[PDB]
């Protein structure tokens, strides 16, 4: 039935910032939503708890999910391999959209980004699979620690994460 909700508790240099929660569009992109959900609960033995947002570009997006190499070169899905672009039904319409980062067609792993603006040029290239439900203000606060080239000025971490309800 109803789409799952997951949360991230964000810290900045180890200090609590706040919680961001997401609605995952399992009704439209079930395989992609499931990967992110499971990575958020940690139920497979690995996932996002303790990982960082390693690339944040103000006015554009905050990117994370590289829990293996911590820098954009790693991550892994729950499927034992990278997975296909499920569909491109949903578009990058504005702030708060949750979408998969990738290195080309059919290469989804665990990396994802949260848009801070409408990023329509990514439509058909990145699978949109959720949106911020609560704590977009916390994403805005994280965005302030980014820079033009994406390097963050403080370490932005997922101190805790899980599924709500
Ligand atoms: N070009 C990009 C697309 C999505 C997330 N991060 C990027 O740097």
């Amino acid at each position: 039935m109803v789409n799952p909700t997951v949360f991230f508790d964000i810290a900045v240099d180890g200090e609590p910032l706040g919680r961001v929660s997401f609605e995952l569009f399992a009704d439209k992109v079930p395989k992609t939503a499931e990967n992110f959900r499971a990575l958020s609960t940690g139920e497979k033995g690995f996932g996002y708890k303790g990982s960082c947002f390693h690339r944040i570009i103000p006015g554009f997006m905050c990117q994370g999910g590289d829990f293996t190499r911590h820098n954009g070169t790693g991550g892994k899905s729950i499927y034992g391999e990278k997975f296909e672009d499920e569909n491109f039904i949903l578009k990058h319409t504005g702030p708060g959209i949750l979408s998969m980062a990738n290195a080309g067609p059919n290469t989804n792993g665990s990396q994802f980004f949260i848009c801070t603006a409408k990023t329509e040029w990514l439509d058909g290239k990145h699978v949109v699979f959720g949106k911020v439900k609560e704590g977009m203000n916390i994403v805005e606060a994280m965005e302030r620690f980014g820079s033009r080239n994406g390097k963050t000025s403080k370490k932005i971490t997922i101190a805790d994460c899980g599924q709500l309800e």
